RNA sequence: GCUGCGGUGUGGAAGGAGUGGCUGGGUUGCGCAGC
């Protein structure tokens, strides 16, 4: 699972 | 690989989910959770 570590709105980008 | 929650703050006690985010912690960091 080496992708988006966290979600919701713009959280966890970059 | 995807997604949800201002839930967290060397401001988080008058805020949001970035219509402030090339103005900072932060190429949206940190925690929790789901597929
Ligand atoms: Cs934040
Ligand atoms: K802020
Ligand atoms: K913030």
């Amino acid at each position: 699972g080496d992708g988006r570590r966290r979600g919701g709105g713009g959280r966890g980008q970059g």
